[PDB]
């Protein structure tokens, strides 16, 4: 039940933070936001039901369209160690020789914000705002780190696949997984939620801005306008040493149509979608 979605309760959060770690980011001020309830999908949208989609629509997704995607090169441009490669996209998320059918039930890959609203209208839902999947990610733990709290290995176990060892020499696979890892793999956190930092990163609905007031709001979706669609959780290549961006209160950004190897999406809806019997 990949596609299975979970009720997050209406409430107040802070969202940012006043000890922001990337400044740059925006991180900062924290805010008091109220959200009103709402359903989120439990798992990063899988390469099987993206395929579901595909296979339905005959969606052809805009790394496809263009011919390339952006792929870490430790696995075969914003860093030297991000390259644009001709024929990777969903199918091939490393080029033309990779494949998914190995990993089925992993997050799907190298999908634009284009192609995640594309598929999450197709499923009668939506992209999350940032205010949603922060709150989400946060798991009804006030002013963490984390979704489950502030230590990063919890009773000395991993709670999320992202990098260990020298990034990018060695990425040491301690978490069990060097690359992408199933939707369903490590802890929940407190609303039932899966992967919510590292795995992919998942894309939401607003527009970028680092510019943010004080203000208590309610729903906010973000500025009207903007360039680059914000992205939230982290990856598996996130370390504490270069990307510290697998915290709830972490963000980033992308223009709409750019695509990459460790970039997914979750959506979210108003209600639950029809039963998909
Ligand atoms: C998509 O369609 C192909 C061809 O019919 C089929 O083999 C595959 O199992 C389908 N994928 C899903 C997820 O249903
Ligand atoms: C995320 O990619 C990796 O961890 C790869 C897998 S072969 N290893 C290196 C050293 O880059
Ligand atoms: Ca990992
Ligand atoms: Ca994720
Ligand atoms: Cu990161």
């Amino acid at each position: 039940a990949h596609s299975k979605m979970v009720p997050i309760p209406a409430g107040v959060f802070t969202m940012g933070t006043d000890d922001p770690q990337i400044k740059q980011d925006g991180e900062a001020p924290a805010r008091r936001v109220t959200i009103d309830a709402f359903y989120m999908d439990a798992y990063e949208v899988s390469n099987t039901e993206f395929e579901k989609f595909v296979n339905s629509t005959g969606y052809l997704t805009e790394a496809e369209k263009f011919g390339d995607s952006f792929v870490f090169e430790g696995m075969l441009a914003a860093a030297p160690w991000w390259l644009p490669v001709k024929g990777a996209n969903w199918r091939h998320p490393e080029g033309p020789d990779s494949t998914i059918l190995h990993r089925p039930d992993h997050p799907v890959l190298h999908v634009s914000w284009n192609d995640a609203v594309a598929y999450c209208t197709w499923a009668g839902k939506r992209l999350p705002t940032e205010a949603e999947w922060e709150y989400s990610c946060r798991g009804g733990l006030h002013n963490r780190l984390f979704p489950w709290g502030n230590k990063l290995q919890p009773k000395g176990q991993h709670y999320a696949n992202i990098w260990q060892g020298e990034f990018p020499v060695t990425n040491t696979g301690e978490d069990g997984f060097q690359g992408t890892a199933p939707v369903d793999a490590f802890p929940p956190n407190g609303y039932g939620l899966y992967n919510i930092v590292g795995n992919a990163w998942e894309w939401t609905s607003d527009w970028w801005t680092v510019h943010h007031s004080v203000e208590e709001t309610l729903n906010p979706k973000g500025p009207p306008s903007g360039k680059d669609r914000v992205k939230k959780g982290g990856s598996y290549m996130c370390h504490r040493s270069y990307c510290y961006r697998y915290r709830c209160a972490a963000r980033s950004q992308n223009t709409p149509d750019s695509s990459a190897s460790n970039l997914g999406f979750r959506c979210a809806a108003d209600r639950l979608p029809t039963m998909d019997s």
